[PDB]
């Protein structure tokens, strides 16, 4: 019939979502047959490997993609039009992140997740084990991000970022701390974006002298998009083992719900309202077109983000699916998506704002109005250079709580349920710019 | 006369082999005049340096050669012909390595190197000094190689590979070990081969759009082959100091022979039979042509392998000498030699199989038939990703002995005679693919 | 009037030198209002940051500049003319460094900086804190530099150099030390220069086959020079915070003068005589043209060197200002300046020679004539690969003093006044080759 007509023509849509429900089904099946203790750590890592091979194999594409697509992108058009394009671009992610994070305030205020339950049983959450975090100061973090932009060595910017630590070497008579930088390991995605855009304007500022080299990076981009076409077919195999691997690791019974499940129901709902009902309403108001036609065409990287739980490890999947399944130009789509991959971490900002209210709803705190705007503007500003580190939501939450001087006594309670909720973060994180990609397609016609 | 006619026209053949006998002559001359103690470690490293400068200066060529020649190679012809070419290729190294390693079994079985001699005086071999090796588990090693293929960061794949260690951090109540990866330093040659072939097909899959970039990497390959032409003339100077440097370092008297010299006579003979009598017989059976005409034309990298004692540090020397001194096409020779440099370590597999029989010939062990095929199939499979580390034959021998549960009580006896026998490994290691290069030249005519 | 005519047309000359006097004015103003203790280390690093952002942002340009300009430079002309050009080039920096360092001998001999003052009060200088330096041996340092030329991995040559340390692992019965190399972090500028020149000849040795790739690196150089045009305008903002940052850090009162100020008056005068009176006299003798017309046109990188206090972090500023403000050809100026940035550290050699006389003028030492030529030829030879490390003058002074066996008992006295005098080193260091750039412009006409 015609049911097999839409079956073959939408195979990637069908094969991906049948895999993510297979991972939950396989994951609960192994936990029902004993679990990780039934297998042991010998045969455990062999089970989680063929999914973990995908998350490794996909990250090697973004170094010859991000630094190569921006030069081919941001050299076709005029620099005055680019600053015209960049002004509407950078304004869009800022308004989205403020509106998403303020949604997390009132959703967590008018629900009270600090309920008389096992959530207020947080005496198990302290545990005296990993209390003394590094927890860098709030001035040094925003100082670090500006230093992380414009990297020191350009080859060093491909695998190691810049960070800062603290040394207690002042035993002069006053035991005070001093900062020192050591360049810990993790890919500096933000540092290479700001180079390639600045380098891309310089070819445009040259005349026909740089006509050879703009054709070079245009071609080098194009073969990579052929190479990522083959990666997409392995992605239904990998996500089946990402989800099923993670279920076996953590004890997902008794602590999933019935201990703090009011909080998980709160923060998933914040990801449910924003991006699925809020961002399509913004897209409908500017385009007067059906957003769910546009949203269905990019369903494969959204399920990939729920597999990988990484925002930057779905960027090549998104750049293909927006370009092919929906009508966008090449240069205008292969420009806004890399820069809009590491500046608009609003699903983090939705997560990071609620959890700070969550521990303040308990333990009797009084954030009436002055603390609300400080906890709003700091979360939308800290969520810029939060790309490389895996548990960035836990690490950058301490600098929120220090600047609004709330108790950080049990941050371990937000931890160990963040394999699930931050997995929903990257779904919403890569969803905003993709709608923002098609939003700029509207009035680029005029 | 005409003796000076063949002298000038075969200068590289004459000048190289007169240097390797000069290194043995110079090395025994310094050891006769006291030795390393007569010079002291101050003036010692100045003596070994101008050879060690060659082994450093040569390795910097293989990064813009391996990743550049494969793209220019594996993009001219069809992908269906490539998989046709790769199937005969990958089958050839597997049959060669099995036939070479099984030759080591019967040569070590029907000679009994565990003789009533100073070889069974292994009480000096234990010494209680470096017994507790890391000695990674046999599942984790083949898990590591698949993870070492498809590297994480492509810039990180140029100088640091991936490995795995063990941490004892499980003091939960059961003191068990856990694996963790840390990316130790050493060039990931295997990780870059599998990228450049996959990247090379992607240009072929593009039409005339990638016509610019295939001409780029074709040219970038060509200037490097001009640059390696100048390196070849320094090679008779360097090998004179590699050999003469190594003789002064180790005490080469009394322990060379007359302690375990039956073993060295056994394993050099295995390198003597295979590759000099076995591999020419295979080449004669498929080509009906004189193999020693072909074997004499590549005598300069074979003596370079006996100098450098490194398989991958003779690849640019081999790619020139096969292309010029013998009749092969450029694209078919500059493709099979990089991929056949890090997959066919059969001289290691000849070494690694005999030494496991050697310590089992002594200490009264009973490998009748079941242990023979396990010690055969594991040695031919572990010898794939053994490129970067210098003492790979000693390190990967422990994972052979664990999987066939033989005593590893004196592995230090195989050590400290491995400067000589593994120096004969790289001779046979780079000899197989060069014969395999001309073997594919036969029926590429049809 | 016409005073505003020369104001706008020489804005970079005016705006740069008004900033360096603003940094001394701002720096003494903050130290007068308490100082660093008045601010505290919290708000201290925020004050020194916008200057430190310049020194970071500028270093990322020299990797796609040094390795790219030399190939485009050293491939236009003939290799016989290049060796003709390189012979006059390498002779010029050697004669300059000998003449500059011998000027430091007689200026320090016939002034006696070891005066009966607080300089001979060096009992505060010992302090028993950091006496046990690594202080590598004099043979191993020149062995290290030759090994640092021709790097191991070409990607590894972009951010980590090679060095050597010492391990005490010989507890055989004689407690002696052994060298071992570990590749500490710092950009290998010298290792990439010697590759790109050798690689640049190889394109010239090819005919029209490499005509594509020489046009590639010619274009890739050109867009970088457009990119450094924008960096120059930020440089008056940065140098205002480099100088004012450094004044607040060190206690610049009482120890600046009146403790060892005879020495600082001696070594600044050596930088004052050479390069301002000696090198223009050499330039006048070969060109018969006004050197101060030529010297005024490059005043902006000279003040940048006094800001950054780094020789290699002014190379892109110098390559533009020589090319535009003065009449030189592009290929002959974008070749001699990178190779003449890391071979002619004569301002270091002026510094490093006087300080060794300085501690020998005190403590009653007898360098009559034999020690004078050894302290002269070693300082002009050690000052080759001294690029990457910040405090290279302190570190390489110990290998001078060991080879002329003077007491190293207070090397900390030369330290902590080296923020000022080595800041004058990089002024004279980048001044010699720029005069040498225009010196080769004279008889390139014939
Ligand atoms: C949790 O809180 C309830 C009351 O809300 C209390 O009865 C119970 O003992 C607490 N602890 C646990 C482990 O359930
Ligand atoms: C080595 O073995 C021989 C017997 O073959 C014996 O005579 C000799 O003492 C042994 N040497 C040592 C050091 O044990
Ligand atoms: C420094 O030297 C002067 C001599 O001019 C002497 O008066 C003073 O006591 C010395 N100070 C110290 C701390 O040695």
């Amino acid at each position: 019939d015609q049911v097999r007509r839409c079956l073959r023509a939408n195979l990637l849509v069908l094969l991906t979502v049948v895999a993510v429900v297979a991972g939950v089904a396989l994951g609960l099946g192994v936990s029902g047959a004993g679990g990780a203790l039934a297998l042991g750590p010998e045969r455990l890592s062999a089970f989680v490997f063929p999914g973990e091979l995908l998350l490794r194999l996909l990250r090697m594409i973004i170094l010859p993609l991000v630094v190569c697509s921006l030069i081919g992108g941001a050299a076709s058009l005029d620099p005055g039009a680019l600053g015209r394009l960049g002004a509407w671009a950078l304004l869009f992610f800022l308004v989205t992140t403020l509106l998403a994070s303020a949604l997390g305030v009132g959703l967590a205020l008018a629900l009270q997740p600090g309920a008389a339950s096992a959530a207020i049983n947080a005496s198990v959450g302290a545990a005296g084990s990993a209390e003394n975090a590094p927890s860098k100061e709030v001035l040094d973090s925003f100082l670090d991000l500006a230093r992380n932009i414009f990297p020191s060595n350009l080859v060093s910017a491909a695998f190691r970022s810049y960070s800062t630590t603290y040394e207690e070497r002042n035993i002069t008579g006053t035991r005070v701390k001093v900062p020192v930088g050591q360049e810990v390991e993790g890919m500096n995605i933000l540092g290479l974006v700001v180079f390639a855009i600045v380098f891309g304007v310089a070819l445009r500022k040259l005349g026909p002298e740089g006509e050879l080299l703009i054709r070079f990076f245009n071609s080098f981009n194009e073969a990579t998009m052929v190479l990522v076409s083959w990666i997409m077919w392995y992605a239904p195999v990998g996500i089946m083992f990402l989800v099923a691997g993670k279920i076996v690791e953590m004890e997902d019974v008794g602590l999933l719900f019935a201990r703090l499940g009011k909080y998980i129901l709160c923060c998933l709902l914040g990801h449910a309202i924003h991006g699925l009902l809020v961002l399509p309403l913004i897209y409908f108001l500017f385009t007067r077109k059906n957003p769910y036609r546009f949203l269905w065409g990019i369903v494969t990287p959204l399920a990939t983000a729920f597999g990988t739980s990484s925002s930057s490890a779905t960027l090549p999947l998104m750049m293909k699916c927006v370009e092919e399944n929906n009508g966008v130009a090449k240069h205008i789509s292969r420009f806004i998506l890399p820069i809009g991959a590491t500046v608009n971490m609003d699903g983090a900002a939705l997560f990071q704002c609620v959890a700070a209210v969550f521990i303040a709803q308990l333990s009797q705190q009084s954030l009436d109005f002055v603390k609300i705007i400080t906890i709003l503007v700091t979360a939308t500003a800290s969520s810029v250079g939060a790309a490389g580190i895996p548990a960035g939501g836990v690490l950058t939450l301490a600098i929120i709580l220090e600047a609004v001087n709330l108790p950080v006594d049990h941050i371990s309670l937000i931890l160990a349920v963040d394999w699930l909720v931050d997995r929903s973060c990257t779904v919403l994180n890569v969803e905003g710019d993709a709608l923002g990609a098609g939003l700029l397609q509207n009035y680029v016609d005029r």
